[PDB]
């Protein structure tokens, strides 16, 4: 009987961050309660000012990180003001039925819905835009996200003993296909409608213009570089939509990873790199030893260097000489 | 001694369903007797009404599922029939020596052989032609199919107790490359010969011009849904001879996948989406748990929605609310 | 106190082949040395004789691969003479801190460097040039390798009992982007400089011209191709250091893989082709059994037989009629 089980009001944060949370729960089952807003907005994903009409969960690509806890249920209020011009609706890859909410969820600009589904399966998940007949076009616009389900008591590593995370970030990956004029210049347009036909197009080459973290070229770098300490144990969830990302901490490792996310499995140790496949989130799980810059990318490293899978972690602390060091610096 | 075996006759079948067998093996090691014919056709892969000279085994893309278990003797007649016009073989990945029986069943137009191997692992794994020379052509022109080795006790859980699928189906995924004028339009051509050149620069591209389940865009849709039943276990093998495919069932999961398809491994649990490795077949077993209509897609939604790599599944029986409902329907 | 450390210096062989080493440990922590000396060198990289200019550690593409156990210290002295043109770093992803040693061993040409780290985490690890700026650039012209840090107690199989192997070889595989006329043939440059522009364009396509093991089309075939007898375990370690490979070997399989290549976690068992993400080094440990022509692919067979990802093992000793048979020969 759901009316029986308490009830919590969870206001979601843009990424990289994430809303609190218990890692091990301290109360039972609830029905954790969100509330989403749908934006169509002009974003700009690069440093020449590329500008495409963007689909987003929140006003933000990604969408935010949900969080709950395995057996709970899941209320989303998901809102489509009328300043919007698109039908939208959502596919939670963590629920069970009906296309993910796909097919109950179908809101046109001025609508509203509920849904409800329990959280039955543990692991990072995808969710996503899917309306019929458009399923590309709003995903590769932006419009997905992710919802980690936790199990009841934590994380757990590859013999069974806990993983306490001291810090979450969500990086979403985002593949944009720009359309092109003959010459090979970004188009523009005035309405997202006005794009479709090239925007298929576009698409069908298979080959993104940009691929970027946090909706755009250079945004988890300089001032918006993910932080940590050395010793700080750092959870890096991410997710891409549509297309294979091959993650890797330059300078670092992943100790535990689960690269499909789904955390009923044991992790994966001491990973360089690791494939996150397309409509998947990943986990990873790193205990920082040196400070300094770290880079995180997308190893393909054209991806990462010059279509802008990149970002920064800023890493303060004490510099250790046993793991690293410079025996003779560069010199004739 | 093999002449002291018993040898038994199978008749093959027409994907995506697959010819009768046991689970657990109800006998000791067996001659397990197939034949295919080698077909060369005209096929039409999509609603546009383009045509492709495709090249079959027994008439069918994929190629039908062969299935036996571990230890058995696989002897195939492979019959290429006159009216073809190029020599054909066959590799399978589930043998041992010889480029996987590649180098003993070269056969012209108007021969025959017989091939005879022995399953010694476990697993669902790729068949294919590879003609010295013109290996990608054959593949890439619908020219591979699946074979799957059980265990002689049937499939086990990540913990070791029995798994038991009520159904099983073969989805193969086929990328084809079809040569396009400067325009963009499909050529068409009256014989397979006459397209090799235009063929090898279309491959040459990496991008194919469509990618799809069954042999054409919508094979698996209408009339042609794959079936279950609310609480039915449905096994669904899923091979991808030349590039990756990451699958997913939309409103469902994989319950237990082994995604490079070889069953000595446990399992991977709860999976959204996994990643099939070109030259491979997987496995995903999955219990319905809700009615109504599931699409099972590639999860690059471009590769599905716009380049064909969709079918559906349409289940029957009771909908349960406690794993899914809509609180409030979509009003403004 | 790592000056009452053992040092030994190790002399590098070229790929395929690997330089001596015990497996499991015969003496305590070691501080192993190695000297690398960059070469930017013309290569020819087909039968057509397309000419690039690569960036080579040591002359070769790949790089050398480096052995040593874990807990060992690696002393790298790294050297950029002056008759190279461009700076050239090392980041090894086996190292932790400093951008896997790239922060500390940017080298003008006429400079060296030493740089020491510890070998913390077993696995086999790529290690590729990666200077600020130009990143991809210097990778995909063939500026990469790897190190295999072998356990104390060498390799073990999934249940936790030795792996030995009789022989190792390292397949390098190298996507390459050689730059296009507007007709489609390659161009030819007198210097590395001169081409950058052209380079970044040709990367930005996502598309390799040539994809290659050991640096060129067919260097590891005919007189050149990787031998071995039935009856011997041989060990592949594979790398790629930017785009995803699927290996396979053709009338073979992977008895244990470790396909993201890192030892503390169990070998997958019995595989036809594994993924190795874009970034990574990954191992497949395999005991022949049929003599005879194998080749070792990248299947995807486009990627494989026209871009040129496939290599030759010869395999000398008696044929198993029980693994694999012509029962009735091709004939009318
Ligand atoms: O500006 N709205 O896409
Ligand atoms: O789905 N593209 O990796
Ligand atoms: O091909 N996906 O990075
Ligand atoms: O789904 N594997 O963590
Ligand atoms: O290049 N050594 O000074
Ligand atoms: O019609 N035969 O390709
Ligand atoms: O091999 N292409 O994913
Ligand atoms: O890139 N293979 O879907
Ligand atoms: O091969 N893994 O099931
Ligand atoms: O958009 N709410 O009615
Ligand atoms: O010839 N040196 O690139
Ligand atoms: O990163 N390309 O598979
Ligand atoms: O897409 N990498 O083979
Ligand atoms: O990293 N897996 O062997
Ligand atoms: O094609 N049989 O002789
Ligand atoms: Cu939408
Ligand atoms: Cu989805
Ligand atoms: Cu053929
Ligand atoms: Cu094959
Ligand atoms: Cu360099
Ligand atoms: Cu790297």
């Amino acid at each position: 009987d759901i009316s029986t089980l308490p009830r919590v009001k969870v206001d979601l944060v843009k990424p990289p961050f994430v809303h609190a949370h218990d890692q091990v729960a301290k109360t039972g089952p609830r029905v954790v309660e969100f509330t989403m807003t749908i934006e169509e907005k002009k974003l700009v994903i690069d440093r020449e000012g590329t500008e495409i009409h963007a689909m987003t969960f929140n006003g933000s690509v990604p969408g935010p990180l949900m969080v709950v806890h395995e057996n709970d249920y899941v209320e989303l209020r998901l809102i489509n003001p009328d300043t919007n011009t698109l039908l939208h609706n959502i596919d939670f890859h963590a629920a069970t039925g009906a296309l993910g909410g796909g097919a109950l969820t179908q809101v046109n600009p001025g609508e509203e819905t509920t849904l409800r589904f329990k959280a039955t399966k543990p692991g990072v998940f995808v969710y996503h835009c899917a309306p019929e007949g458009m399923v590309p076009w709003h995903v590769t616009s932006g419009m997905n996200g992710a919802i980690m389900v936790l199990p009841r008591d934590g994380l757990k590593d590859e013999k069974g003993q806990p993983l306490t995370y001291d810090k979450i970030y969500y990086v979403g990956e985002q593949d944009f296909y720009v359309p092109k004029d003959e010459a090979g210049n970004y188009k523009k347009y005035e309405t997202p409608g006005e794009a479709y036909e090239d925007a298929v197009k576009a698409m069908r080459t298979l080959t993104p213009t940009h691929i970027v973290f946090n909706g755009a070229v250079g945004a988890l770098t300089g001032d918006h570089a993910l932080t940590a300490a050395v010793g700080e144990r750092v959870l890096v969830v991410h997710s891409q939509a549509n297309r294979d990302t091959r993650p890797h901490l330059i300078g670092g490792h992943g100790d535990y990873v689960w690269a499909t996310g789904k955390f009923r499995n044991p992790p994966d140790l001491d990973q360089e790199t690791w494939l996150i496949p397309g409509g998947t989130a990943g986990a990873a799980f790193y205990t920082f030893r040196q400070p300094g810059v770290y880079a995180y990318v997308n190893h393909n490293l054209i991806e990462a260097f010059e279509l802008g899978a990149a970002g920064h972690f800023k890493v303060t602390g004490e510099w250790n000489d046993d793991l690293m060091t410079s025996v003779v610096k560069p010199a004739s």
